[PDB]
């Protein structure tokens, strides 16, 4: 998911599921 997270609503979102 791209690094930056709050550059990308899906982004973040599959963030904070997948690295957190």
């Amino acid at each position: 998911s791209p690094p930056p997270r709050g550059s990308s609503p899906g982004g973040d979102k599959l963030w904070q599921i997948y690295l957190n």
